[PDB]
């Protein structure tokens, strides 16, 4: 309950490996992630998606999927954000460094759960098994999860 905020998150899965981002600045920095952020006024979901994609790894895409969606709370922030997880196996390009994001593969077996959103941990093997997911995570401050909902779904 009350209001939320769009951002995206986009996952380059591949049959042996994944790409992620180091975040270089802003929130989430010194954490590996997925590519994404605010959605903007006058542009969909996916196209944001798409969009924060080419500006922080250079690289666009055939067709992007839905996965999941992950409703965050963080103590003592008014909005909620509200994630909208997307995965692709059809990338054009090879992946570059950008102020926001140095790219790298990882082997399946390798994913640096360490060094990522602790949320990460319990979501992603939902993504790797092909399984559509709704999530919700409460959050005190940056490392601490006080409560979390997590089930598959149909439609996400
Ligand atoms: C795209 C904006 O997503 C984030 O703000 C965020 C926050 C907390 N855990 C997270 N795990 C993966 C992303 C993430």
């Amino acid at each position: 309950m009350g209001a939320s905020r769009l951002y995206t998150l986009v996952l380059v899965l591949q049959p042996q490996r994944v790409l992620l981002g180091m975040k270089k600045r802003g929130f989430g920095a010194g954490r590996w992630n997925g590519f994404g952020g605010k959605v903007q006024e006058g542009e969909t979901i996916e196209d944001g998606a798409r969009r924060e994609l080419q500006e922080e790894s250079g690289l666009t895409v055939d067709a992007l999927h839905k996965v999941g969606q992950i409703v965050f709370e963080f103590v003592g922030e008014p909005e909620l954000m509200d994630v909208h997880v997307f995965c692709t196996d059809s990338i054009q390009g090879t992946p570059v460094e950008s102020d926001e994001m140095r790219p790298c593969w990882f082997q399946l077996d390798q994913i640096p759960f360490k060094d990522m959103w602790p949320d990460d941990s319990y979501w992603f093997p939902l993504l790797l098994q092909k399984k559509k997911f709704h999530g919700y995570f409460k959050f005190q401050g940056q490392d601490t999860i006080l409560d979390y909902t997590l089930r598959e779904v149909d439609t996400v």
